[PDB]
């Protein structure tokens, strides 16, 4: 596998279930972290989260569900397709329907900053 899916920017957007389960991923996943859209679908972002920051994601994801509608930035190391732990900041957004005040999914805006593996 490991297709480029057309060279993408180093930031990607994904819709995911509140437990971290990727439901829909944009092709920019490959450029940012090597992963294909399919690779994330059904997985928790916490599975590919740096083992020392996995709780950091959890705590902050809980807080975006606390804030509701506010963009909450959490910075962690995402495991690229090279099984490396690069520095990515996820901006958390909870998609609410202002009729029942319910959330359908969380939106992972993933902006990769530094790297700590690729040379």
């Amino acid at each position: 596998g490991a297709m480029d899916n057309v060279c993408q920017p180093t930031e990607f957007i994904s819709r995911h279930n509140i437990e971290g389960i990727f439901t829909f991923v944009d092709h920019r996943c490959v450029a940012t972290v090597g992963y294909q859209p399919q690779e994330l679908l059904g997985k928790n972002i916490v599975e590919f989260c740096h083992p020392e920051d996995q709780q950091l994601l959890r705590d902050s994801f809980q807080q975006v569900v606390k804030l509701k509608g506010q963009v909450l930035s959490v910075m962690f190391r995402f495991r690229s397709k090279n099984q490396e732990w690069l520095w990515m900041r996820t901006s958390s957004f909870t998609f609410q329907n202002p009729y029942s005040d319910e959330i359908e999914y969380i939106i992972c805006t993933n902006t990769n900053v530094k790297n700590s593996s690729q040379e």
